[PDB]
């Protein structure tokens, strides 16, 4: 019973091997008053072989504490690179937030570990996410004054925006032209869930070219290493878009990748409902831009 909890907090690989081949029914998802499961304590202590057994014993990788911390966040806190690698190999959600609004990537940027940064953003992490204090991963990376980390993040986002321009060019045959992003393009892992939510701020410029308009794009994208490729056709995972409790409607009835986006100045709330494919390896690049109608 209790024996496995303290065993996992400490080093007892033989004990766990026997308990895992023994004829006793153990709940490997029990949470103490704090809420930590065996998976996240094991990840807290860098005891990797325990993690391999826990994964091969059917243990939720993506649990959460009462303050919203998953095992992956714990691993990121204490620089246990090998543990992060195995969790990402186990289908762990990367972009979950704590009650304070911080993600794993932010911890890795804060402590200056470039390797974790590469590993998570390559597996589809979102850089522009903000905490309750409106600091992004990028601000932490630059204040920690670790050049490799902030170069990595900056080049990653440069690549994302570049591919957005390229794909819209390809799909509208250049009769249309992007002008200025409305709000930092975000990234969503479909395997993480069917819901998507965010809060942003919109500040219009004085000079609005008459005949120009705002559109929301949901590019369906794949990350292969450092290369990202995206599409605005084919299978769509978008069912509904809600901007401030007002549904937004697609510009076309044949596709659900481009929606009309008429935000009001100041704070805005966006929430999208998606299809459920827990095994989908698809990333969604969500961005609302102004555009010119040629």
């Amino acid at each position: 019973s209790n024996v496995l909890r303290d065993a996992v907090k400490n080093g007892d690989y033989i004990t766990v091997k026997v308990a895992l081949n023994s004829n006793e029914e153990y709940n490997l998802d029990q949470e103490d008053s704090s809420g930590m499961t065996l998976v996240m304590l094991a990840a807290a202590g860098g005891q990797d072989d325990l993690l391999r057994l826990l994964i091969t014993k059917g243990a939720k990788v993506n649990g959460r504490q009462k303050n919203g911390t998953t095992a992956l966040i714990h691993a990121a806190e204490k620089n246990f690179l090998t543990t992060v690698a195995i969790l990402l190999e186990a289908g762990a959600f990367v972009n979950v937030q704590q009650s304070n609004g911080e993600t794993a990537l932010m911890k890795a940027c804060k402590r200056g570990n470039s390797d974790i940064v590469r590993l998570v953003i390559e597996c589809g992490a979102d850089c522009n996410i903000l905490s309750k204090h409106q600091n992004s991963a990028l601000h932490f990376a630059k204040q920690s004054n670790n050049v490799l980390v902030y170069d990595l993040l900056k080049n990653h986002l440069e690549t994302l925006s570049r591919v957005a321009e390229e794909t819209i060019k390809d799909y509208f045959e250049a009769r249309l032209a992007l002008l200025e992003p409305v709000f930092p393009i975000a990234c969503h892992r479909l395997c993480e869930g069917p819901d998507f939510s965010t809060d942003f701020n919109y500040k219009p410029p004085q000079n609005i070219p008459e005949g120009s308009g705002i559109l929301l794009f949901i590019f369906h994208a794949n990350f292969l290493g450092k290369e990202v490729i995206a599409r605005l056709c084919g299978p769509c995972s978008v069912q509904a878009v809600v901007l401030n409790d007002k549904f937004q409607l697609p510009v076309f009835l044949d596709s659900h990748f481009v929606y009309s986006f008429s935000p009001v100045a100041g704070p805005n709330k966006l929430f999208i409902r998606l299809t459920e494919a827990p095994s989908a390896k698809v990333k969604l690049l969500i961005g609302a831009y102004r555009v010119q109608l040629q």
